[PDB]
């Protein structure tokens, strides 16, 4: 038995950045006050994840990255009163206090408490549940997936269907419910509307998905990589274009295509220039562009404001707007009454251990999501 | 006693940049096919007719500017079938064709007929009305309101009330229009929310009033000239600040007073540095920006887009997103309604032979406008 107690476990450890993860034992405390302690089941790999490895998404190191997931809760500490040793959970990497002025609006979602603005790599109370070598290891987003346990504050953790299956559950995590809810809840996607997406894995895949879901009456995939247009067009896609097909920009090749401009574009990528590209393509007066990649450290864009001022809106949004605790249960029992699929977003399948080789899979355009399994 | 004929009549034309307009004798040709000829009343010195003079805003010279105007229609055209001579008429800046994509979506009045996005300064058919000292002149906006006489296409222009005063009514050509609709149909300002204005000139006197009528708890004026300060709180703000008193850049100062961002920002000024403040001092996950502001011709602004990833919404409008000839004779009829003042706004009554004068009163920062009278 376990609660109470150290557990020592397997996790994969980033050390340095641009390093693969070493996968070797660590310790994980148990929960303190309103805390959980987590037996992991399933976690995908999300390119967020290798934007830490890759220096694009900066968090304190060393580290446990990971939070796209699934598990079952071994223990619970003082106070926890929303799930119970044996309950299915999804860690939620942006939390919801139901407290702060943001989770008390009708529309925000990113709750003051979060970890990703001015990350710490920490729980709520600033220190580290994890040990690694007799060192201290950073959290990830509140999360921290890529171990076979982990901690998690209440505020950063949803029940689920206790008949989910957590190695399909897990998207729901992360790249499912940011991109659906892009489209669905952050750009409002129209019946009869044209929508564009840039950059067609798992959360584009997704964004494609919700456009199809609110009734586009088209949707035009938008990669340099034309291996994943077949994927797009069989979850909605009614076409798709590689920029480097063309001589014009691609914002121009859109207008044309759309008479004039798309009523809603997607920047599901992580680039500068396709975040303005998108917002071009949108149509001048009334078209919609979000922002759901996340751009590299530090970096600004450089963009005319009369492409907003003649009417456009541009906005972005974590994890598809939702309010993470009310909305990851009710997306498990919609998909378990088959409102949405995700086996389209899973290419592989691989045991933890594989996770180096899971990530060199996404890194060579190989991969939408592999699903790592304890 | 002039249908048909050419009209010699004065006008203010500009023949060079950052030059005294020259109060001469020029020719309006009679309206051609779905063109109207009227007689102008009063018309108001909008920033954006300064922006002609300095460059700001780029439009072929040598120009007749004024787009902030009343007057009677004089003579229609073959086939004019919107307005009859003696009407009272607003001219419209932005037209209104009534078949575009834009005029048909619920939402857009960025029409494609507009002469603002790749100025011309022409008539519809891509011709000059007016010549002066035997040369063509330029027309601006499709609207050119500096003239005792102006030729527009039916698409520019609106009937309004019989009974209207068009000394007043003139502010619903450009500026009241642009402020109240930013405030109550782009941003749709929710009661209880906290505003911030920069900018307090007409327009965006014009967005206070917006904000108040829609019920803001707290509407935060903010510019550098603090004369402009006890007109703002007429007219429903709640406090001002002047950055330049601060130690701390303004979005910081106004991040802290609305203890975490303000629900809605507004940018009313055309600065591209203050286009930026204005979106970081929203609320980073639900907060609003619109610009109205007439950024420098051809100039790019850099911005982080964290700053819209996190949930903030960025959007920009013409004319406050009305409609521009069905929603112009309403607020003509709102206004003899007593639903909205536009007293607040006239600091300075001129005739239209001192427009000089009255461009000196803009620069010093003397007025909010001058109502020029014919
Ligand atoms: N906002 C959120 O809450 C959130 C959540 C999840 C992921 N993300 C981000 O969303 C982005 C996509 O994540 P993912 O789907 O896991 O990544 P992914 O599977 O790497 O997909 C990115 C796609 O973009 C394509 N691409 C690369 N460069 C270009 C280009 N210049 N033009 C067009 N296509 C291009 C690429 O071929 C690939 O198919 C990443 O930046 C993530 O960090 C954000
Ligand atoms: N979008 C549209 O349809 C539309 C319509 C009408 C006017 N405009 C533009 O809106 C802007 C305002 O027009 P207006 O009210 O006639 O102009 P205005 O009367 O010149 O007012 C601008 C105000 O900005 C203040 N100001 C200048 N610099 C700063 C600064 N750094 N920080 C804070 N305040 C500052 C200034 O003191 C003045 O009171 C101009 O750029 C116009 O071209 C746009
Ligand atoms: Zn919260
Ligand atoms: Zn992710
Ligand atoms: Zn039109
Ligand atoms: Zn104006």
């Amino acid at each position: 038995s376990t609660a109470g107690k150290v557990i020592k476990c397997k996790a994969a450890v980033l050390w340095e950045e641009k390093k693969p993860f070493s996968i070797e034992e660590v310790e994980v405390a148990p929960p303190k006050a309103h805390e959980v302690r987590i037996k992991m089941v399933a976690t995908g790999i999300c390119r967020s994840d290798d934007h830490v490895v890759s220096g694009t998404l900066v968090t304190p190191l060393p580290v446990i990255a990971g939070h796209e997931a699934a598990g079952i809760v071994e223990s619970i500490g003082e106070g926890v009163t929303t799930v119970r040793p044996g309950d299915k959970v999804i860690p939620l990497f942006t939390p919801q206090c139901g407290k702060c002025r943001v989770c008390k609006h009708p529309e925000g979602n990113f709750c003051l408490k979060n970890d990703l603005s001015m990350p710490r790599g920490t729980m709520q109370d600033g220190t580290s549940r994890f040990t690694c070598r007799g060192k201290p290891i950073h959290h990830f987003l509140g999360t921290s997936t890529f171990s076979q346990y982990t901690v998690v504050d209440e505020i950063s953790v949803a029940k689920i269907d206790a008949a989910s299956p957590l190695e399909k559950v897990c998207l729901i995590g992360c790249g499912f419910s940011t991109g659906y809810g892009s489209a669905v809840k952050v750009a409002k996607v129209t019946q009869g509307s044209t929508c564009a997406v840039f950059g067609l894995g798992g959360v584009g895949l997704s964004v494609i998905m919700g456009c199809k879901a609110a009734g586009a009456a088209r949707i035009i995939g938008v990669d340099i990589n034309k291996d994943k247009f077949a994927k797009a067009k069989e979850v909605g896609a009614t076409e798709c274009v590689n920029p480097q097909d063309y001589k014009k920009p691609i914002q121009e090749v859109l207008t044309e295509m759309s008479n004039g401009g798309v009523d809603f574009s997607f920047e599901v990528i992580g680039r500068l220039d396709t975040m303005v590209t998108a917002l071009s393509c949108c149509q001048e007066a009334y078209g919609v562009s979000v922002i759901v990649g996340v751009p590299p450290d530090s970096q600004n864009l450089s963009m005319n404001p009369m492409l907003l001022l003649s009417g456009r809106t541009w906005k972005g949004a974590i994890f598809g707007g939702f309010k993470s605790k009310d909305s990851v249960p009710k997306l498990v029992a919609d998909f378990m009454a088959k409102k949405f699929a995700l086996d389209p977003l899973i290419t592989h399948v691989l045991p933890f251990e594989k996770i180096n080789e899971g990530f060199d899979l996404l890194r060579s355009g190989e991969s939408i999501r592999t699903i790592l399994t304890f």
